[PDB]
C-alpha cells in the first residue's frame, strides 16, 4: 500500500496520487460514458460487454500508472490489430479520458503525465 | 467557500465576487429564459432536457470563472459540433448572458471580465 511504499522510501506512483484503485474505477467508468457517447467512436464497441472491458481497462490503467494489481487480459497489440483504429480515433480516446481525469480533479500537469504514460500504446492501438 | 480560500491566501475568483454557485444558478436560469425566447436561438434547444443542460452551463460557467469545481460535461467544441452555430448566433448568446448578469446586479466591469473569459471559446462552439 502507500503507508508501505513510503516506509520503504519508494516515490510515490502516479496511481497513489490519484486515489488508487477507487479513483482509476470512477474515472474509467466516466471515460467509457464519454466514448460511447462519441458517435465517432461508440461504434467500435458494438459487439463488447462492456462490464468487462471496463474491469480490463482499470486493470490495465492501474498497473500502468504503478498499482499492485494484475493485467488480467490480452496483450493491446492483439486485441486492437485489424479494427481499423487510426491516430484520429486513438486521440479522440485519450482526449475522452483526459476529459474524465478533469472531471475527477486529477490536476492537468498530472493528466499530461498519464497522457505520456498512454500515448506510446498508439504504435500497438492503431492501424494508420 | 470563499471564507476557506481566503485563508489559504488565493485571490478572489471572479465565481467568488459575484456571489459563487447560487448566482450562477440564477443567473442562468433568467439567461436561458432570453436564450429560449430568441427567435434566433430557440430552435437550437428543440427536445433539449433543459433542466440537465442548466446544470451542465452553470458547472461551465463557474470552473471557467475559477471556481473550486471541475466541469464534468462535454467539452465545448464536441457538444456544438455539426449544429451548425455562426458568430452571429455565439454573439446573441452572448448577449443574452450579458443581459442576465446585469439584471442580477453585477458590475459593468465585471461583467466585461466575464465576456473576456467566455469569448474566445467562440472558437469551440462555432461553425
Ligand atoms: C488509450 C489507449 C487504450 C488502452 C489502454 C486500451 C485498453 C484496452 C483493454 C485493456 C482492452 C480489453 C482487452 C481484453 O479484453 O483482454 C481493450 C479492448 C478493446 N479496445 Fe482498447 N484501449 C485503448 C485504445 C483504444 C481505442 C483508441 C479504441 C478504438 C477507438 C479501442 C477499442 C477497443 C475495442 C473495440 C476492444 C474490444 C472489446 C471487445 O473485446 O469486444 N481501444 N482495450
Ligand atoms: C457562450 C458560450 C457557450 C457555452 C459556455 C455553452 C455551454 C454548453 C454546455 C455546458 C452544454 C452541455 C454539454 C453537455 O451536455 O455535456 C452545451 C450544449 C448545447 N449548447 Fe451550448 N454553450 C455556449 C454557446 C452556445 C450557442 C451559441 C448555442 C446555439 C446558438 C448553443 C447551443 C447548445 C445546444 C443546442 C446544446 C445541446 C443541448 C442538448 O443536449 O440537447 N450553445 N453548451
Ligand atoms: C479500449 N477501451
Ligand atoms: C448552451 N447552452
Ligand atoms: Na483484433
Amino acid at each position: 500500500g502507500l503507508l508501505s511504499r513510503l516506509r520503504k522510501r519508494e516515490p510515490i506512483s502516479i496511481y497513489d496520487k490519484i486515489g488508487g484503485h477507487e479513483a482509476i474505477e470512477v474515472v474509467v467508468e466516466d471515460f467509457f460514458v464519454r466514448v460511447l457517447a462519441d458517435d465517432q467512436l461508440s461504434a467500435f464497441f458494438s459487439g463488447t460487454n462492456m462490464s468487462r472491458l471496463k474491469g480490463k481497462v482499470v486493470e490495465f490503467f492501474a498497473a500502468a500508472l504503478g498499482g499492485p494489481e494484475p493485467y488480467t487480459g490480452a496483450p493491446m497489440k492483439q486485441v486492437h490489430q485489424g479494427r481499423g483504429i487510426t491516430m484520429h480515433h486513438f486521440s479522440l480516446v485519450a482526449g475522452h479520458l483526459a476529459d474524465a481525469l478533469t472531471a475527477a480533479g486529477v490536476p492537468s500537469e498530472t493528466i499530461t503525465e498519464i497522457l505520456g504514460v498512454i500515448a506510446p500504446l498508439a504504435v500497438d492501438v492503431t492501424s494508420g
